[PDB]
């Protein structure tokens, strides 16, 4: 589906204008989509500064783009309801040079188009092009492609589909609005010569005996064991016992020796391109409650030698023995190495140890709040329609309190989750401005893969607004101070606002695909941050 003529190719970074007929929500959503491109490809974007061809993003009727670089500068429309990651990425892929997936020359081998069902004026989105105009980039037809239409697209009748897969199973798969497919990234890389990406700095799964180039220190007392996943119940996080003799984690036993013994596992040297990074990993602590996992940085002391230590975070064992996710913010502006110190406490009271797998390091912020729901595949069966779960309270950088509500069986839409955001009372409320006004919420359901290029995390975006009001609170703003417009909960001593979000956030069948439920538990990320400065 890529335009063949090389004079249609951009030279990076692509200069952009965000126009003031966009709302703040749309500007923030576009900048969030540019971060996803920089994180999964070598595509890059810059503010305009006066250049020959450029993309101007505007609000007109519907979502659309011209295809490929137009040398006089071009327009990308993001209308009402278009301001979602997957939709912005679809229009930017048009500007980069891609037509819809159903427009491939071979498409009649894979899908049926029902022409008399298409609403007038939209039919060109179902055209197919000759191989003189379009390349396949030597890739097969991808039903999972972000560039493929859903069955009920531009249909005259709500019951009859416009496009259907010839093999009938894929009717449930085509038209996904998660993220780029693997084949979409391969096509993008083949078109633009991307061998790397601007923002994935390191990742590790411990699956090769090289342990991702990690080294073990000798100023410590002991070593981490590279561990085989063969022993009963000792499964690795990357594969959870799926493949025999082939899943690997790092282990530090705490059941023997002296208290306060330690082991250092230390990364290879890294060269950061930005001022901030996020280190994500999975761990367990089945040992003593006094065992510790500590994360450290070792960095250039400005002589060019990596020696200076900084302690960044500490983790400890609660009563939960299943795998946990962790995020650590790093602020490294010179070359460095990230380090794990495992430490024993009370070895005569430990029958276990510390475990590590699935490290990822990105030159991004960390998620502001993270919620894990355990046994979700069982929660989904044991919960009536309109029953709910609620997250613990999180806090912004700005100090606002917030949380999320999950209704596992949406009474508003059967066969979907309903996931929604609320503002919580917190210790800061007296000094914060109310209503919260132009703060953008991003909710993400993590696709649990260690390489970010394999992740199709579902995500939704909205901006808190003075127009968000409810009859339940005498038609006042939902985002006013939670002590006057929320309801008290004994679960955290919080007042929680009325919630706003999506019935139909994700379907139960989509949630059982990919790695959304990897260990039969569900990981939701949330961010809540000011975007007023984009005005
Ligand atoms: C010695 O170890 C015990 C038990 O620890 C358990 O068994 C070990 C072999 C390991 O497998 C451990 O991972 C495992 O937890 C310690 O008992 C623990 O003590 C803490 C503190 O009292 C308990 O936490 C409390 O839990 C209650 C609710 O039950 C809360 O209300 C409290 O606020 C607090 O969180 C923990 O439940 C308890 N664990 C168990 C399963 O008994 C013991 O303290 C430890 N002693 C020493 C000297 O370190
Ligand atoms: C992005 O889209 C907008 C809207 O399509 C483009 O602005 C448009 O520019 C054209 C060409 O100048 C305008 O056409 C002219 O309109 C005047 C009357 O306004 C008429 O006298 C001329 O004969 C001609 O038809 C068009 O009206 C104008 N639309 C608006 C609303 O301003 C814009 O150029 C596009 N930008 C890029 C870089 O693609
Ligand atoms: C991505 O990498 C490929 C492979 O290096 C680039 O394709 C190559 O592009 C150059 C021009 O930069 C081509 O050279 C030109 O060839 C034409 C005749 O085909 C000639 O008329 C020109 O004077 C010039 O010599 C080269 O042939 C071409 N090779 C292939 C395999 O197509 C491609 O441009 C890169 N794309 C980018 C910039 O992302
Ligand atoms: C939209 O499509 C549905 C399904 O084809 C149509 O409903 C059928 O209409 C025929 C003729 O009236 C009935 O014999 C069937 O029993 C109907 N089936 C269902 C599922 O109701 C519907 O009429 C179409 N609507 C439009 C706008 O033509
Ligand atoms: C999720 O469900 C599993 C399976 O029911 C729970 O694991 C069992 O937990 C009970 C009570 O601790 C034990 O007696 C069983 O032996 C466990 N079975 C297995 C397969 O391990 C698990 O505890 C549940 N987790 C949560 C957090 O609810
Ligand atoms: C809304 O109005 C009713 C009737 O005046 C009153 O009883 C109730 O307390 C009001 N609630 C709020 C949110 O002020
Ligand atoms: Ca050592
Ligand atoms: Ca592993
Ligand atoms: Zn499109």
């Amino acid at each position: 589906n890529g335009l063949r003529d090389p004079n249609t190719r951009w030279t990076f970074p692509i200069p952009y204008i965000l126009a003031d007929n966009l709302g703040l929500n749309a500007k923030g959503a576009i900048l969030y989509a540019f971060e996803m491109f920089r994180l999964k490809s070598c595509v890059d974007f810059k503010p305009y500064e006066g250049e020959s061809s450029y993309i101007i993003f505007q609000q007109f009727d519907g979502c659309w783009s011209e295809v490929g670089d137009q040398h006089v500068g071009q327009n990308i429309s993001i209308g009402q309801g278009c301001a979602y990651k997957a939709i912005i990425e679809h229009e930017i892929l048009h500007a980069l040079g891609f037509y819809h997936e159903q427009s491939r020359t071979d498409r009649d081998d894979y899908v049926n188009i029902w022409w008399d069902q298409i609403l007038s004026g939209y039919q060109h989105n179902f055209d197919t092009y000759d191989d003189s105009l379009i390349t396949d980039l030597n890739t097969p037809y991808d039903y999972e492609s972000l560039m493929h239409y859903q069955p009920f697209s531009f249909n005259k009748n709500a019951s009859v589909p416009t496009i259907t897969a010839k093999i009938p199973e894929f009717n449930s798969i085509i038209g996904q609005r998660l993220d780029f497919s693997a084949i979409d990234l391969e096509r993008l890389n083949r078109m633009y010569n991307c061998t790397t990406t601007h923002t994935l700095l390191d990742h590790c799964t411990f699956e090769k005996a090289n342990i991702c180039g990690m080294i073990q220190g000798t100023r410590d007392d002991t070593d981490w064991a590279h561990q085989d996943s063969a022993q009963a119940g000792e499964v690795d996080h990357t594969l959870l016992g799926q493949c025999t003799g082939a899943g690997y984690f790092m282990q530090f036993s705490t059941s023997s020796g002296s208290a306060e013994e330690a082991a250092l596992l230390e990364s290879r040297i890294l060269y950061p391109k930005r001022k901030q990074q996020c280190l994500q990993f999975f761990y367990k602590m089945t040992g003593s409650p006094s065992d510790r996992l500590v994360v450290w940085v070792r960095r250039d002391d400005s002589t060019g030698n990596v020696r200076k230590l900084v302690k960044v975070q500490t983790f400890q064992g609660d009563d939960d023995h299943n795998w946990k996710i962790a995020h650590v913010v790093l602020k490294e502006e010179q070359k460095f190495r990230y380090l794990f110190q495992g430490t024993k406490g009370d070895p005569q009271n430990s029958t276990g140890g510390i475990y590590l797998d699935d490290i990822t390091l990105t030159e991004t912020p960390c998620p502001t709040g993270v919620w894990t729901v355990r046994n979700f595949s069982q929660v989904l069966e044991n919960t009536s329609k309109g029953d709910k779960l609620q997250s613990p309270r999180f806090y912004n950088s700005e100090g606002y309190g917030f949380g999320v509500t999950l209704y596992p069986n949406s009474r508003e839409s059967s066969g979907y989750l309903r996931l929604a955001f609320h503002v919580c009372s917190g210790e800061n409320d007296a000094i914060l401005e109310w209503p919260v006004e132009n703060r953008q919420v991003i909710i993400t359901i993590l696709d649990q893969e260690p390489d970010v290029r394999n992740r199709m995390s579902s995500s939704m975006v909205f901006t808190t607004s003075k127009s968000h009001t409810s009859p339940a609170i005498n038609d006042t703003v939902i985002w006013d101070r939670p002590s006057r417009v929320g309801t008290y909960h004994t679960d955290c001593n919080c007042f929680r606002s009325i919630d706003l979000g999506w019935s139909g956030f994700i379907s139960h069948q989509m949630l059982k695909r990919r790695s959304f439920l990897k260990n039969d538990d569900l990981i939701i990320f949330v961010d809540f941050e000011d975007i007023t400065h984009l005005s």
